[PDB]
């Protein structure tokens, strides 16, 4: 059931859940994902042309790894969608992973309730990005 | 009674219990220090030199340091300032604060809620700065 509202914004922000053109894609997409996770480089790809939807499709399947964190059984934790046309000019990407990883680490930091595990993992952290 | 051994060291720190002298007068300044806060607050322990100043004060520290639970109020005890031992020019104030921070930092490290921990050390931090 895909019904596209044409009055709607209909941009890759704004489309949801119900009107995704491309749904069989991401649904087997995540699961070749986790599988490949509960089994060297592992990159996937899609392929398409331009204004095929590439951008709306893969928010989806951002979307559709990070619900649902703790009941699936593999885990897998998803950094935010990484734009190279809208990253800085001499910016590298390994600065923008690291960046984005090391916020979502840092929250994870301020989520625990133990002192000793946040202060030990803590400097961990910091060792490395040293 | 006290039973004092001449062939111990008989020094400030190797003075124990039963053969520390003047226990009247440590007992009555640990009770009379502790109902000064349960209701300016400087006690003086007079007296001549060699007459055994340093191992009394020692005891107060020692006993004072010990079952905090049982009583109602809670005092912490710096480790007493020698002020003939310290470095000439630096002020009381520092040496003061250099073992009231020490002792935090060993309350923070002995935290187990890790807001708790961080929301005082950064208070504690601002002070210090
Ligand atoms: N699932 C969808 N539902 C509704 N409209 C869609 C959908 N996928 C794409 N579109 C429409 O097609 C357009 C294609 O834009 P999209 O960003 O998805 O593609 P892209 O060209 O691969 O990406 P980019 O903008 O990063 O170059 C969208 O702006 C939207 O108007
Ligand atoms: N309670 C005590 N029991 C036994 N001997 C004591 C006692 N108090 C003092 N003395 C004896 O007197 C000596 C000097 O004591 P203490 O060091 O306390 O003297 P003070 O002059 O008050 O202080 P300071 O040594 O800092 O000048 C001890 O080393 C010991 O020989």
């Amino acid at each position: 059931k895909i019904i596209i509202n044409l009055f709607a914004p209909n941009l890759p922000g704004s489309t949801k859940e119900d009107d995704l053109i491309q749904k069989s894609l991401r649904d087997q997409l995540v699961e070749s994902i986790r599988n490949s996770i509960a089994y060297g480089r592992n990159v996937f790809f899609v392929d398409g042309t331009r204004g095929a939807g590439k951008t709306t499709f893969i928010n989806s399947v951002v979307k559709s790894l990070n619900s649902d964190q703790d009941d699936v059984k593999v885990n897998i934790k998803c950094l935010p969608t990484i734009d190279p046309t809208k990253l800085p000019r001499h910016e590298p990407i390994l600065v923008t992973v690291t960046a984005r990883l090391n916020k979502m680490v840092s929250d994870k930091l301020k989520g625990y309730w133990a002192s000793n595990d946040y202060r030990k993992q803590k400097e961990q952290w910091q060792n490395h990005l040293a």
